[PDB]
């Protein structure tokens, strides 16, 4: 068939050697060029959303094909390499003292952050029952980013030369960009940075302990999950789903694991408003959503954190459901399916709660204002007493500026409401298609133009269970641009809405049709040797030069370079190699031209979503 014969025309793009998307092991890169900086501050780092798309292209692979192999593959390699392994993790764990609290600061120069004893913190609820479920005590979730060239130096385990090292660089607050971050091994024994590592950068205490600490972001390991539920229904299909049985079981594993992200930051109570307050007992600290974060801290004494800020970029109902309603994928423990069922309508309130006059998705909201459980302002909208936040977590630049979660998380919605029907999923979906049709722009010479940059105006309605229209709540266009990756995804969700809508209701053709537009459009104009891509100006990349990295005064460390950790160092100062990096003279010459530089990038999560979304017009059509 013909939109697949595209999907496999891309897929062995992607796995041909000779483009290099893959390392020597098979890790997926987060983009074939290096020299990249957004979220991951290098290319060929790589993240946990890059591990969820692989597993994902597989799934639809082994769908359009019947050979699973490859879908076995990626999962092996994800269990293998970013899911801290039992050495990665060694442990006493307390649940009804789980950590201690630190407070989020506006600046990164306030911290690092001082611990408060004093501050109570709440019971995790989740712990006991999970122990019992598996015997073990490991955690079964993704870490967010890996060196897996080694390119910092930090190794595994401390060893400065293995590949596929475990990496972490934000940590100083809302007002820590990419560009102010100092990266940092997530296993530290001190053997760089200063005296304590890098550990006193981001907390104050009296004594330090090597120790480990893992991040997991939610809607990737979401995502992977998604994935294995379409690799169960599509083995199924085949009669070949024994085949793909253990890894159906990795899934449902990881997705009873990733109920951590739906607890405030220390287990406190939704509404509390105070750090003094007392810490939750129970459930009354979830509020069930996916949240920015869980993490879990670890002695070489046990710490685990929730997070007080949502996203709802970050969620994902499709997951949710199958988790809570499929009998194949259902978590082991007693409460898992049920807490997934919680999310599930939870997430969709969510949205609808989010949903601006004219249709698009506004941010969030915290539990923890200033992200130290202070006062809401007068005013204020909530939803079940957390506060609505247009930018949740991040600031620099604002996380619901860019478009791309609009995409990202509306797919989502768009799978969930086609295997379902749910009508609050579709009179959402319905409204925002009718948005995104109003905001695209189809050119006459065959090129097109997606919504880059957003801005946004007032609050929604205080949430009481039903839609109001939220007619203070508006979304802005800035500015247009041409990411395919999001383009793809956009064009992925309008077809999922689609079918729905002709299984469900008065079949929408226009989203159809306006999907392949960007589909056909995509593949005529933006076609070249290593998959796809198009033009991109980055005159944020002066920051490269320009960005100084707090430091304390006083403070003094090297990186395993040799590069020298002190006040006044810059981004590429802590970074010295990439002067080294086959683009360094192009940025240069256009960073003194005094004119934003310009690439085709080729992000693997891109190229796999363009790849899905063309694989899925022929599933569905
Ligand atoms: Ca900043």
């Amino acid at each position: 068939g013909e939109y697949g014969q595209r999907f496999m025309w891309l897929w062995n793009k992607i796995h041909d050697p000779a483009n290099g998307y893959f390392n020597q092991d098979g890790i997926p890169y987060h983009s074939v060029e290096t020299l990249i900086c957004e979220a991951p501050d290098y290319g060929h780092l790589t993240t946990s959303e890059a591990f969820s798309y692989y597993v994902w292209l597989e799934a639809v692979y082994g769908k359009l094909t019947g050979d699973w192999s490859k879908f076995k593959t990626a999962w092996d390699t994800l269990e293998k390499y970013m899911i801290p392994s039992a050495e990665d993790q060694p442990m006493s764990y307390d649940p009804n003292k789980p950590a201690t609290y630190a407070g989020e600061w506006e600046t990164p120069d306030k911290y690092p952050s001082p611990l408060e004893f004093n501050v109570p913190v709440g019971k995790d609820p989740l712990h006991n029952e999970l122990v019992s479920t598996y015997g073990s005590t490991l955690m079964y979730g993704m870490h967010w980013l890996m060196d897996v060239d080694n390119w910092y130096g930090y190794g595994k385990r401390g060893d400065g030369v293995s590949r596929a090292s475990f990496i972490n660089t934000f940590q100083r607050g809302p007002e820590e960009s990419v560009w102010e971050t100092v990266p940092h091994p997530s296993w530290e024994e001190f053997k760089w940075g200063g005296p304590n590592g890098f550990l006193d950068l981001f907390i104050k205490d009296q004594n330090y302990s090597k120790q480990w600490r893992y991040t997991d972001a939610p809607d990737a390991d979401a995502r992977a999950i998604q994935a294995t539920y379409w690799a169960k229904v599509w083995a199924k299909e085949q009669g070949k789903f024994n085949e793909i049985s253990s890894y159906v079981a990795k899934a449902a594993k990881m997705g009873d694991y990733l109920r951590y992200a739906m607890f405030d930051k220390y287990f406190k109570p939704l509404g509390c408003q105070d750090k003094n307050a007392a810490g939750g007992t129970g459930y009354d600290s979830a509020h069930y959503l996916l949240s920015w974060y869980y993490a879990w801290g670890g002695a070489l004494w046990s710490w685990k954190i929730g997070s007080s800020h949502v996203h709802f970029g970050y969620q994902n109902p499709m997951a949710a459901w199958a988790l809570a309603n499929d009998s194949d994928m259902k978590p082991k423990s007693p409460n898992g399916a049920s807490d997934w069922a919680k999310s599930l309508k939870r997430q969709i309130e969510f949205y609808r709660w989010l949903q601006s006059a004219e249709g698009a998705i506004a941010g969030g909201a915290t539990n923890s204002w200033n992200g130290r459980y202070e006062k809401y302002p007068a005013g204020t909208a909530t939803f079940y007493g957390m506060a609505y936040e247009p930018n949740p977590v991040y600031h620099d630049p604002g996380s619901n500026t860019w478009f791309g979660f609009q995409a990202w998380s509306m797919q989502r919605v768009a799978e969930y409401y086609y295997v379902t029907g749910d009508k609050d999923a579709g009179a959402l979906l319905e409204k925002w298609v009718s948005w995104v049709k109003s905001v695209v722009k189809l050119n006459s010479d065959g090129t097109f133009a997606i919504p880059s940059t957003l801005d946004w105006s007032g609050q929604p309605d205080t949430w009481n269970g039903a839609y109001t229209g939220n007619s203070n709540l508006h979304v802005k266009v800035v500015d247009y641009g041409t990411d395919l990756g999001i383009t793809a995804s956009l064009a992925n969700a309008l077809l999922y809405y689609s079918a729905g809508t002709k299984k469900y209701g008065v079949f929408d053709e226009g989203a159809k049709n306006l999907a392949k537009e960007l589909l056909d459009r995509m593949w005529k104009l933006y076609r070249d040797e290593k998959g796809l891509s198009a033009p991109e100006k980055r005159a944020d990349y002066k920051r490269f030069f320009e960005q100084e990295v707090y430091i304390p005064a006083g403070w003094i460390g090297k990186m395993p370079n040799g590069d020298v950790i002190k006040s006044g160092v810059k981004f590429i100062d802590i970074r010295s190699k990439y002067k080294q990096d086959p683009d360094w003279p192009k940025l240069e010459a256009a960073y003194k031209s005094g004119q934003a530089p310009e690439f085709r990038y080729h992000r693997f999560w891109a190229q796999c979503d363009i790849a899905i979304a063309n694989a899925t017009y022929e599933i569905l059509f």
